[PDB]
């Protein structure tokens, strides 16, 4: 078969397609008109858009694919360096930190960070209990609070202290200044025209940013654990004997900050959405709360005991994964589907949000909010549900985002009745990842001590 392929303009063939600031959304919906797969062109460029579980479990085939920089990857890599997000799987540098920096989260390591998470956690329903009536909560803006405090206080013993601030912190406004900067860059028909000369400079400023930032971490821990920052100064690999250098851990430092966070910030800020438009949902979420966490903080046993609060946050991931996109290369000549020839090199795109609509997979239903999908994740094929990525090259993270979004969201259902007083209309904002944009509500404090 030859495959569908959307609009074209002439010479920039589909550039013009991410000419807008909703790109992921924009291709979603070309994936409902052109079906599993399409073509994707642009001056010098091709790369092909997998949106069914059936092609989708090939491309998962590490013998046949490997991890690919796309296009967003490779501009992300001008900060990320070869930190474990965008170093290929054949560096050396990539089987060396993540061999040394695994048993950062190995279940140990989790029990260990648990009492931190709680820290912030209680820094947040404090922050919801001390507003005034009909005072109301930026949702997201929270949570980005949130989780950019735990993963600095969990991982580095640094305080970022979010909750004093009024603004968003210094280092999240230059973070999202950079990624929305690569996510314009994407549709650059002339990177070079001189027209994008202040872009250039203003993303090496915020480069900046985040790298003064990262040189103080490194300061204040030369100056002092046992966390991610102990394991990259201190941990050998196996393998090769040898420990990470000066110039990757840098690069890991700003990589486990950004991923660390955005993401857990974008998958609360879904999840609450989902709850508040489903009331039925709430107040079973809500139930389970009550009846799990009987003690003033959260328990480490007792986090793992809401189940319903996973099958929430996993059907959030389901609709809205907030790291929407990952890619593939061919390692060999292969075919396809038994219908779609590829040559060595070739790259795939797994378009995540229309994999977690197939219908063959989930049935007709797939818009609806309904966490009762995931009430056995066992009968869920594989490849079906990936908001973690695939095999090796999977999130090395994704226990703590669960565990610290189930915290979460746990202690917010515990303590607070939820109101959508503005019939909030879902916007999605993108920067490269997913979160919902203007999303507020009110919070009504049922008065448990914590
Ligand atoms: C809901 C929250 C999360 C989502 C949806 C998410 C998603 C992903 C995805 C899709 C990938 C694979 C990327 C690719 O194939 O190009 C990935 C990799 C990665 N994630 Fe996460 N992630 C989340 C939370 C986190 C957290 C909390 C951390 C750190 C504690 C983190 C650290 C990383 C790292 C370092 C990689 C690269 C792993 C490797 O290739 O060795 N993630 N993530
Ligand atoms: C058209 O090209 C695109 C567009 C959007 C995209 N969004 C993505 S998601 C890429 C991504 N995944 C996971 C993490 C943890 C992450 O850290 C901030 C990022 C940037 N890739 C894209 C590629």
């Amino acid at each position: 078969k030859e495959m569908p392929q959307p609009k074209t303009f002439g010479e920039l063939k589909n550039l013009p397609l991410l000419n807008t600031d909703k790109p992921v959304q924009a291709l979603m919906k070309i994936a409902d008109e052109l079906g599993e797969i399409f073509k994707f062109e642009a001056p010098g460029r091709v790369t092909r858009y997998l949106s069914s579980q059936r092609l989708i479990k090939e491309a998962c085939d590490e013998s046949r694919f490997d991890k690919n920089l796309s296009q967003a990857l490779k501009f992300v890599r001008d900060f990320f360096g070869d930190g474990l997000f965008t170093s290929w799987t054949h560096e050396k540098n990539w089987k060396k930190a993540h061999n040394i920096l695994l048993p950062s989260f190995s279940q140990q390591a989790m029990k260990g960070y648990h009492a931190m998470m709680v820290d912030i956690a209680v820094q947040l329903v404090q922050k919801w209990e001390r507003l005034n009536a009909d005072e109301h909560i930026e949702v997201p803006e929270d949570m980005t609070r949130l989780t950019l405090d735990t993963i600095g206080l969990c991982g580095f013993n640094y305080r970022f202290n979010s909750f004093y601030r009024d603004q968003p912190h210094p280092f999240i406004t230059s973070m999202v200044r950079a990624l929305d900067e690569a996510m314009n860059k994407l549709q650059r028909a002339n990177p070079d025209d001189p027209a994008y000369d202040e872009n250039k400079r203003q993303f090496q400023e915020d480069i900046k940013v985040m790298n003064d930032l990262v040189d103080k971490i490194i300061a204040d821990r030369k100056a002092s654990s046992d966390d991610l920052l102990t394991h990259m100064l201190n941990g050998k690999d196996p393998e090769t004997g040898e420990p990470l250098d000066d110039e990757n851990i840098r690069y890991q430092i700003i990589t486990f900050l950004i991923a660390g966070h955005e993401t857990t910030s974008g998958l609360l800020s879904f999840a609450l959405y989902f709850l508040v438009k489903n009331p039925h949902v709430l107040q079973k979420a809500a139930e389970e709360a009550a009846r799990v966490l009987v003690d003033p903080v959260p328990s480490y046993k007792q986090v793992k005991q809401l189940k319903y609060v996973g099958m929430v946050l996993n059907e959030a991931l389901r609709l809205w994964p907030t790291a929407p996109a990952f890619s593939l290369y061919a390692k060999e000549d292969t075919v396809l589907g038994g219908e779609y020839p590829l040559e060595k090199g070739d790259e795939l795109m797994v378009l995540i949000p229309q994999l977690h609509r197939d219908k063959t997979i989930w049935g007709d239903d797939v818009e609806e909010f309904r966490p009762e999908r995931f009430e056995n994740p066992s009968a869920i094929p594989q490849h079906a549900f990936k908001p973690f990525g695939n095999g090796q090259r999977a999130c090395i993270g994704q226990q703590f985002a669960l565990h610290e979004a189930t915290l979460v969201l746990g202690m917010m259902l515990k303590h607070f009745d939820f109101e959508d007083h503005t019939n909030y209309e879902l916007d999605i904002k993108e920067t490269l990842t997913l979160k919902p944009e203007g999303f507020v509500v009110k919070a009504k404090s049922k008065k448990i001590p914590l």
